[PDB]
């Protein structure tokens, strides 16, 4: 269990996610891209690794969004890998990989990499 | 639905996973590290993006394993991002990020990157 | 030629580099880690791709530091890949890979990934 | 000095590079893409970290190619980060980042990630 993960998080570019952390390591919820209607909402699922933190170490986690809903099918999926830190400056610091379905010929250029910082309050 | 994903896949280093692809984009199953007893089995969850493939393009997907079970708590989690290609040379080509829980001071060095190729038959 | 690259840049964690951009795409200079004496100075070399910017697009570049000098031999090297943007909010936004020399057995865990933002003035 | 690095290396997809390892950590040479005429040749520069190998550990290195020559200007640059291992199965195992110059709006999707294995003899 890591109750501090459960809730709404915002990246610095206008996306949102609402996650529930389950007692035995499940992450489930919804990822909302910058626009922010039903057209913009996607299922997310992942896992987190709770431990008896010894040195206010972060909590490791990851999740996936496949970019398909009732309004869009981007032929793509993103995974985020990172850690949650609680407290007054609570954050989920992540790196992400975005893979698109490609032909074999273009498979070398299938995967973008980047980073996201999620906070409990919106940027700007 | 992408029925060809469902089943057992092997990386080139001795790990296994058994996944079920659900009809509306869910991935669920178990990841087994090289040793291969109950000590070595972990929950995995992820998502895939099925589409009406136009040019035998791959199917985008991702999943997460938190490295905690009844026998180990590695304070870590890995995400795989990649694509499934079916047929005679079926494969899931992936890149992965492995994040460990760290102190703030060591947060810069929290995340390893690499790659895995999964096939329907074992290597060697 | 991209004269705006030439000079001193600071990351948000206390490192510095002083680079010269050569007329035909060379980057040469010195990278200084957080402490900031001779013990902390390393050779850097890389390349940049100048073009007749059409839409204030960034300038692609990359460089390498091998973490060996007269005072340290970390058995490691980092590459930065990113783009330079000039003007009032000048920056070099980068992602980096840090590889350590390993045994074959540990080769899978050889490479860390992260990100750095460089600015013309120091953080904080 | 690491004399075993100096020479010609081939990736598994038809590219070539010819590198010279200098005595004090310099890498210099030429990268040739799959086609393989003057149109396909680019300057490379990087660094390697030589050390008194204790356990046949690899040698850490990195290099950059800006994708501009007299025939092409791709507004891009790739960095490779990896390690050299000598002997009967000599190889340079790498991960790479490819960044394109973008607008600010598209900066999030500027950087592709992948992997290359270089050997002394051609694939296939
Ligand atoms: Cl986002
Ligand atoms: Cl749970
Ligand atoms: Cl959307
Ligand atoms: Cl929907
Ligand atoms: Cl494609
Ligand atoms: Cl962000
Ligand atoms: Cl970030
Ligand atoms: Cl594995
Ligand atoms: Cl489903
Ligand atoms: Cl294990
Ligand atoms: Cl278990
Ligand atoms: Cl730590
Ligand atoms: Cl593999
Ligand atoms: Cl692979
Ligand atoms: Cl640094
Ligand atoms: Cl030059
Ligand atoms: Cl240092
Ligand atoms: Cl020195
Ligand atoms: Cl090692
Ligand atoms: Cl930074
Ligand atoms: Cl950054
Ligand atoms: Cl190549
Ligand atoms: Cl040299
Ligand atoms: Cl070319
Ligand atoms: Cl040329
Ligand atoms: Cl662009
Ligand atoms: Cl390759
Ligand atoms: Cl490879």
């Amino acid at each position: 269990m890591e109750a501090g993960i459960t809730g709404t998080w915002y990246n610095q570019l206008g996306s949102t996610f609402i996650v529930t952390a389950g007692a035995d390591g499940a992450l489930t919820g919804t990822y909302v891209t910058a626009r922010g209607n039903a057209e913009s909402r996607y299922v997310l699922t992942g896992r987190y690794d709770s431990a008896p933190a010894t040195d206010g170490s972060g909590t490791a986690l990851g999740w996936t969004v496949a970019w398909k809903n009732n309004y869009r099918n981007a032929h793509s999926a993103t995974t985020w890998s990172g850690q949650y830190v609680g407290g007054a400056e609570a954050r989920i610091n992540t790196q992400w990989l975005l893979t698109s379905g490609t032909t074999e010929e273009n498979a070398g250029y299938s995967t973008l990499v980047g980073h996201d910082t999620f906070t409990k309050v919106k940027p700007s």
